[PDB]
């Protein structure tokens, strides 16, 4: 059972950038609800210190069947993609959207089902702000904790 | 833990004596053929014949990347593609899978290069199978 770590970002316009009070912590769960639009080709959701360093960019594309980047990027360079070729988001449909910060990885849900892994390429702690952009909408986005 | 097979011919398909279990290292020391499009090693369950628990597939095709997945009832699982290629073409190799508890670790030239989470319980898996385009000197086995 989870309690909130930090009030809830509520309907917030796109392309969104946030702090995370206290930065990502073990056990973290990091909720989005939103819908992907109609005619959507990519979003983001990243997890970086204050664009130039992003610890953890998780990027679907409806490209070449759909498909998913997981990826990190350091001083402006990307390093070698994680890809899970199966597309989980549906255009024109809400999601939900859930990241689990764990002591290796993250771990991503959508919609109730596990859907990649990614291991931690740099610390999860010096992470302090959640991006996002491309196309969709959020309802919202959540910070839950179990402790 | 087993012995070890000796130049063995590709394709080849091997028994693993007792199968997977935690802690095990199987280790391929091997050469990729000089133009090398692609490559296979396979983790299988014998009893079910065709199925693959993991399939392990570098593909030097649009840049080198490596292709991870699962083969069950016949049917091919989502992909994961790591997207970079740690052996060179007409060069030797040490490629070595880790059984763990929740996933496979994978190391070429004593680097890490990837993990793949079990999908199949890994206890099932009693035969390794490689074939495609490279040459092997050993296959070893410890614990």
């Amino acid at each position: 059972a989870l309690f909130s770590a930090q009030s809830p970002y509520i309907n917030p316009i796109i392309p969104f950038t946030g702090p995370i009070q206290g930065g990502l912590q073990e056990g973290l769960q990091v909720t989005l609800q939103g819908t992907t639009k109609s005619f959507a080709q990519r979003f983001v959701v990243n997890f970086q210190n204050s664009g130039n360093d992003i610890a953890f960019h998780f990027n679907p594309r409806f490209e070449e069947g759909g498909y998913v980047v997981c990826n990190t990027k350091q001083n402006g360079q990307w390093g070698p993609e994680e890809r899970k070729m199966q597309m989980p988001f549906q255009k024109g449909m809400p999601f939900e959207l859930c990241f689990l910060v764990q002591r290796s990885e993250f771990k991503v849900m959508v919609n109730k089902k596990f859907f990649v892994q990614y291991q931690h390429r740099v610390p999860y702690h010096l992470v302090d702000t959640i991006a996002v952009s491309g196309c969709l909408k959020l309802s919202f986005i959540t910070f839950q904790t179990q402790n």
